[PDB]
DNA sequence: CGCCCTGGAGAATCCCGGTGCCGAGGCCGCTCAATTGGTCGTAGACAGCTCTAGCACCGCTTAAACGCACGTACGCGCTGTCCCCCGCGTTTTAACCGCCAAGGGGATTACTCCCTAGTCTCCAGGCACGTGTCAGATATATACATCCTGTGCA
């Protein structure tokens, strides 16, 4: 989430996203939480609850 | 046989939109030295008076400035040479980020004493000034010292 190219490819003019990768990691919720975010910025910052 | 003038070609530039990005300025919260007045004592302008070097000048007395004539030699124009750095393509490194997160010491702000010096005061003495005296530079007697002249001679 704090690399630069994440808010570097957030704001580009798109309708929709596809993610494509092999698998993400099982523990560690922030990485996970972060592809969610870059998904869809619908999501709070709770990854905790 | 080889050079100015023309034409084709190429690319570097100018200028006009076109959209994302960020700090200039506005707005507010706040807050502290400027403003107003009073007090107080103090140097600056106004004469006052004085005194002293600048001013304008006159006339010897050399001394640089100048006009010119000659001249010769280096600044300059021209020419041949050659070599060194620019233009360009290919190789090689510096620096940014991603990972993966922690502290660290030094200027800042605030507080806190404490003691060196401003200010006032009086006592003393020391260097700017007047005068004594020798050093150096100056101008003049002087005892010979070198031509000139009577002058006597062989």
């Amino acid at each position: 989430f704090r690399s630069t190219r994440w808010q570097a490819l957030l704001n580009f003019n798109t309708q929709r996203r596809l993610l494509l990768t092999g698998t993400p990691l099982q523990n560690n919720l922030a990485e996970l939480w972060s592809l969610l975010y870059f998904l869809m910025p619908q999501t709070v910052i709770d990854g905790k609850k």
